[PDB]
């Protein structure tokens, strides 16, 4: 009577196969699950708030903060000093002087924040002008202290820098984190400005600069897991389900091979 | 007899962990069929066809587009005017002049366009070069007209610049996007020329470039979705099968309880 | 006696959905193990060992060597000959010298290695001077042959240039691939260097250069296949289970309708 020998090794057989596939869904959910996947989306905005570009000059005056639209650079009449457009906010902070200057709305007509400064530097060598993006600028200027505000964004966001005697064109862009935070990341270019002054006033360096948007959209950052715990534990049932099922049917084949 | 309203509490709670399981799982899978994911593959390709580089001189003149191999960049012998080597097209366009550059083929010999272009300023003072890269040369010289193809490529295909007075090494690179689009990307490096020419014939500016290939690999995105729906009716179906199926044995071991 | 016919009929249709079941799925999950998807993790490091910047000047010679913490970049004392400070390693290979220099550790306290290079060039007439970051500079002396090492390495290692007159600022940074391998990324920021020299000694050029870490973070890259085979196996287990079911069922109300 070696039957239930064979119906034993079928049995156990089968409750090897669902310890087998109980062991591997298990551990397949748990190792896609360990590694998160990034998922990016663009938001399309048809008009940004007016951002904050927290210069930090040294010894340097602005002398023009004129808005254009459409990519429209005029020549500038003369590289001496103009009188502001835009609104600036000369604020001191310590963690030194933080120049404010409202930043483009209006992506789709393409406005930029055209600026100019000069400085008659003696003391350092390399002439550069850091600068910092926020998010609002209106967030500065309805705050009840603003070196509060500006001291907790010297720690987080971060900061580039421009040289001296270049254009440098910053196209910025947002990025939205999930998981809520909120950051920037621009792309200079820099492009040589050509001196046609008289060389008795070359003694002092001219710094531009070009702030505008880069391109309609928010890009969105979602961090997702793409392993499904109430699935696989779904499956777990159907696996142990199926154990039960192909036991029966082997029992039923058991006794019908010697009817 | 509280055996049936035991019976009723059994077959409940088994109908609440089944409608519980039938929520979870059309949430999650909605919630992973919301948010995309981005995924990359790495085409080989040995030979890429020639591009075209649609660069915008404003009041420059061309007086080299030499090839050069395996990253030999020999020392120009004037800074006059050579001859070409190259084949331009010179078109005008209305959306301008667009003096195409046939770009390099090559990528594994290391073939780049060196080029040299020379301007006598005196209305601008951004010594700027603006140039487009769109995806084959050889669509442009076998069109009906020329003033549509490139009207056309002006409004999607982007616009870089590079400076005057350095050599830009331009590295541009593929990417193919599925969903089909193919677009450029590259990376510029500037490296200061230094003038040693006459200081009388320095009022013009000399504006080099270098246009190669960074490595033979066209980069693939594909949009992919992590959720299955197919998968996920199934699994309702082995949910479903099973709150049948743990009803029953409920069902039979209430009355073998009492046996 | 249509009654037959209506019981084929139903158990047609329901192996005709059990079919479009089973190859639905068998589609969707080789669809989804075509295209892998790449996984971010940043594994945080307090201090990184110390890399290896293999620079190759050609008729260079290195002037200071200094590194400085905390972001503070004293004033220069002189344009001329100062001792080094830092560790170099001149070594010849031919695949050209290789001036071996120590980059930074101690991210956190933002130590940057300040280097100075000058060059009285006559034959070439773009001044550049390239580097290759490696990942480790112990192993280039714990070496039994520095040749070997630093051939390898010309063959695998990226090599990025730095201009003549300008600070270039390398904020360098580790991508770990796995699927192991460790390479380096790096973004430069140009700031002019204005020469105060007398003119009779301003025919060198002068090259800076600051290599710092960006970050304290480690980019970890793995490659992740957002399919399961294991479970799909099962889901087909589960689907050729309620097939048999929802044929019985049918069997059973075929029955029942004329009961």
């Amino acid at each position: 009577n070696v039957f239930t020998v064979l119906l034993i090794l079928i049995y156990l057989l089968l409750t090897a196969l669902a310890a087998f596939l109980a062991y591997q869904t298990i551990s397949e959910v748990l190792e896609k699950l360990k590694n998160p996947v990034m998922s990016v989306t663009y938001q399309e905005v048809d008009s940004f708030p007016r951002p904050g570009i927290a210069l930090y000059p040294g010894n340097a005056q602005l002398l023009s903060c004129s808005h254009y639209y459409h990519n429209d650079i005029p020549p500038v009449v003369e590289p001496g000093r103009p009188q502001e457009i835009d609104c600036v906010v000369t604020e001191v902070t310590y963690v030194k002087r933080a120049l404010v200057v409202r930043g483009p709305s209006e992506v789709r007509s393409k406005e930029m924040v055209f600026m100019q400064f000069s400085s008659n530097e003696t003391g350092e060598d390399f002439s550069a002008i850091s600068y910092m993006i926020f998010a609002d600028f209106t967030d500065l200027i309805d705050s009840q202290n603003k070196s509060r505000f500006m001291g907790e964004c010297e720690t987080n966001c971060s900061r580039w820098t421009f040289s001296g005697g270049f254009r440098t064109w910053v196209k910025m862009s947002l990025v939205k984190t999930f998981g809520d935070s909120v950051e920037f990341r621009q792309e200079s270019a820099v492009v040589k400005f050509n001196d046609r002054r008289p060389a008795a006033e070359q003694i002092n360096q001219l710094y531009f600069a070009v702030f505008q948007w880069r391109d309609p959209y928010i890009q969105q950052n979602k961090m997702i897991v793409t392993a499904n715990p109430w699935s696989s534990i779904a499956i777990l049932s159907g696996v142990f389900m199926a154990l039960f099922k192909a036991a029966n049917f082997a029992k039923l084949t058991i006794q019908w091979i010697i009817r």
